[PDB]
């Protein structure tokens, strides 16, 4: 089947007219030889570009593409597959310099170019990128078909965030914040995982069924981030008493178009209020900054240091679980009331 | 001081060429008497504009531009103010029809046109319209300074939602979960409030601080649409067991550029995980589908027929607040594990 991607980037670098034009010579010479066609456009330090062929012979390129260091924040915004005919069957790769073209009805499509991609580029920061990962499998999100589908759920929070809020100003509460919901953000990504909202200072995030231990590894990771996190901040920085709770658990979520039409995603969690509600009382209560169930417990694989804590419910049946941590030394924490006390004793002093 | 507006739109209704011709030469008359330029395309059944002149001028014409039924679904990409000089100085409006270009190279540039845009509209459902309000005042969101904001936080659930996932095939659950959603963010949006986010089955919303009564009338109108729902419902539907609860509290939220870098938004409100989870717990113990904290009724200004009904806590403090809801035939109800049985027993049934 035939395969046609259209893509934009931004010049990681400032690149003349000349080496633009070069790349669109060599990109046709290339092409040509996979019997691949398309066009590269350049408008003020972004690249647009069309590429159309045999669906593996495309991947091969995009591949290269998305190495090469000339360009950066490559995304996908179409994936056409079984494509019927060609739209550029001539060009194995034409190449049109935006900037230099002065033609008279050019001039005002450069200007609404520009505004709609600047304008695509802020709503790509008010997205989840797993609404692009569907696009760039070639599936419109909104017509995802329902599906029940188990995963570890992960949610963390911050450990006495009010008090943040009570005792400095808003602008260093957004900056503690944003530290920790970039230091969760980053790991849970590395391990596979997906970060689905941000429920106040709560992450949410999900894990494959099958991926528990990636889901512990990154609980570990994001514990062992903030512990040197606190300890090398300047003096007097709030990040000293930024601690995290981390809650674990299988939740059977439903994949599909989901919403009010006004509003749209991809996924529920039915009763997540109360699955994390559930997992902070019992970090708070355990003094243990990592907890979970024992379904996530016997998914793990790996010969995880396991420690059994106590019985909760988490899901509101009446189905007593088993609450499970890792005991090594970073868990290993004594309370409580005197965190939430240090912590406010240290914000009242900066 | 100078604004200029960028907007796309879609055919409410097909167009021919000589129509869009003459709405772009009746504009150019009109604009010159105004002292306003700018440029109209069409592309496909979409229109793009510019319009650049004096601020109140642009509105005036804006607000008539969103008023004509010749066109729908409006969305304004970007909001200039205070420009320093025209675009399109010598264009009161120039008509650019892209269906009926046939030159070279605006070949290719018409199909990245409507793949941008396309793009740009899935991008839309999946956002907020808070981000698109931000837009359309001449803001960038990522922009936004922190600021803390009191306002009435909206929370309401389904009640035995997870009945719903146990006893219906996955896309009739899905269907019932819309067309919740769909009924609150109709009625939210309506008296003036936004929804910020689904949190699974939970629908969470802000008000203004000052908009308690149209938070409160918010929330009777979606428990009588609910009521209407289930009445109405054909026999043997799923929609005939869908109840909510709904709690609603004030909260300190805080405004700003907030997130991962990955991930943004534009608010933050601690620990509304908690608060939710508390407000559910209320609505299930109090057989009461409507309960709010005493700052909400007493910020209210109408006489409502306010009930005392408990004390609680709902922030995570020591500091019992009181419960109150409206006493109404409405929300008279007789219990508890009677309505959880009750929709167990009617879905097993269908
Ligand atoms: C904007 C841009 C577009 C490109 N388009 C193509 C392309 O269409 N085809 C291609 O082969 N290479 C393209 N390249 C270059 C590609 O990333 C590699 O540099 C090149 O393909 C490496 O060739 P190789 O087989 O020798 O290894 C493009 C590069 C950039 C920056
Ligand atoms: C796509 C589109 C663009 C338009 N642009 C303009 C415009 O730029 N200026 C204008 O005056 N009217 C514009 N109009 C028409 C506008 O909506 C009203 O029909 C018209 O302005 C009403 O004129 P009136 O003063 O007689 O009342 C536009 C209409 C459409 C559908
Ligand atoms: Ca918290
Ligand atoms: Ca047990
Ligand atoms: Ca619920
Ligand atoms: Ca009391």
């Amino acid at each position: 089947g035939m395969k046609r991607l259209t893509y934009i980037s931004k010049f990681s670098r400032p690149l003349s007219g000349d080496e633009i034009e070069a790349i669109g010579r060599i990109s046709s010479q290339k092409n040509q030889q996979a019997n691949v066609t398309g066009v590269l456009l350049c408008l003020d330090g972004i690249f647009f570009q069309i590429l159309e062929g045999e669906a593996e012979k495309i991947d091969r390129i995009y591949e290269r593409i998305l190495a090469d260091e000339r360009h950066t924040d490559i995304l996908c915004l179409k994936s056409e597959v079984e494509v019927q005919e060609r739209m550029f069957p001539d060009w194995s790769m034409q190449t049109i310099n935006l900037d230099e073209n002065t033609d008279f009805l050019i001039r005002p499509i450069k200007v609404l170019l520009q505004t709609l991609t600047e304008s695509h580029r802020i709503l790509e920061k008010y997205t989840q990128p797993s609404i692009f990962k569907i696009i760039s499998q070639g599936t419109n999100p909104l017509n995802i078909r329902p599906k029940a589908v188990e995963k570890i759920v992960f949610f963390s929070d911050i450990v006495s965030f009010s008090t943040f809020a009570e005792k400095l100003p808003v602008e260093e509460v957004v900056s503690v914040v944003n530290s920790y919901f970039s230091v969760c953000t980053a790991i849970i990504t590395r391990q596979g995982g997906e970060v689905t909202k941000f429920i106040g200072d709560c992450v949410m995030a999900y894990f494959d069924g099958d991926c528990a231990d990636q889901a512990i590894q990154a609980s570990l990771d994001i514990l062992m981030e903030l512990e040197i996190l606190r300890n090398s901040a300047p003096e007097g920085s709030p990040l000293r008493v930024l601690y995290s709770g981390i809650g674990l658990a299988k939740g059977k979520v439903i994949e599909g178009n989901i919403g009010s039409e006004l509003k749209r995603d991809y996924t529920i969690l039915g009763d997540a209020v109360n699955v994390a509600a559930r997992l902070e009382a019992l970090t708070r209560q355990l003094s243990q900054a990592l907890v979970f169930s024992s379904e996530v417990k016997n998914s793990a694989t790996k010969s995880w240091n396991f420690i059994w804590l106590t019985d909760s419910e988490l899901k509101g049946k009446s189905e007593s679980i088993d609450i499970y941590s890792i005991d090594n030394e970073m868990t290993r924490k004594s309370s409580g009331l005197e965190i939430a006390r240090n912590i406010g004793h240290y914000l009242e002093r900066v």
